[PDB]
This record gives C-alpha cells, structure tokens and sequence, in this order.
C-alpha cells in the first residue's frame, strides 16, 4: 500500500558550533546535515551524511543552553578505545531556541528511521 515521505521544510536555524555563530541546515536532498558559519555565503564547515549518523541527543528543557549533539560512525582508522566523532549544536534563536532544536531533531529522527 501507500508510502510517505517527510513534508516538512527543511529550516535553516542559527546556531553556534566551536563558539562560531552560524546556520545549520540540510541539503536539499536531505542526505547531509551542513553547518555553514556566519556570514553563510561560503562553504559548509560541517557536512555531516545522515547514513554516518549513529546518534541525536539533546539537552532536556531548562537547560542553560538549548543543545543537539550528532555522533558520527567511527572513523576507519580509530583507536578501539577512542570516543566517537560529535557535533555540538547551540541553537541561539532568542526565543525560537528550544523549538528550532525540535523541529531539526524531528526531521532528523524521520530521515534517519527512513533510511
Ligand atoms: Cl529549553
Ligand atoms: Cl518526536
Ligand atoms: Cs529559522
Ligand atoms: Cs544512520
Ligand atoms: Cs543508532
Ligand atoms: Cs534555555
Ligand atoms: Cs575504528
Ligand atoms: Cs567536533
Ligand atoms: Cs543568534
Ligand atoms: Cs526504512
């Protein structure tokens, strides 16, 4: 029977990465997640591809900051013991923080579910 497909448009939310203020978003594909630093008119700093991402994690509300952490599959050549590559993403939006985080978080999880 029928199949969906996520319909939500893909946002483009401010937030910092290794204290830089910048806009995370996805490609227009919806494959990679991309961190551009502001002003936003060069190329991706972070281009993270949805079938390398293993985990999404938040800070719970109340937080002092309104955080996703991305952890990436383990790099080839990583020492066993070694932690796994992560991304850290404040959202800075000084109202819309919280609900920008959700909104990613929520089309992230879909997309990752969906593959
Ligand atoms: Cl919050
Ligand atoms: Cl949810
Ligand atoms: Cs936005
Ligand atoms: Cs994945
Ligand atoms: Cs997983
Ligand atoms: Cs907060
Ligand atoms: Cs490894
Ligand atoms: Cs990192
Ligand atoms: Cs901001
Ligand atoms: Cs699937």
């Amino acid at each position: 029977n029928l199949y969906f497909q996520g319909a939500m448009s893909i946002p483009r939310s401010q937030t910092t990465y290794k204290k830089k203020e910048g806009i995370l978003t996805l490609t227009e594909d919806r494959k990679f997640l991309i961190w551009t630093p502001l002003p936003a008119t060069g190329p991706p700093t972070v281009s993270l591809a949805l079938d390398n991402i293993t985990n999404l994690q938040q800070t719970p509300p109340g937080s002092a900051k309104v955080i996703l952490k991305f952890t990436e599959r383990p790099r080839p050549n990583a020492e066993p013991g070694a932690p796994p590559p992560q991304y850290m993403f404040q959202f800075t939006h000084p109202t819309d923080a919280r609900a920008e985080a959700n909104a990613i978080r929520d089309l992230l999880s879909q997309l990752l579910a969906a593959a």
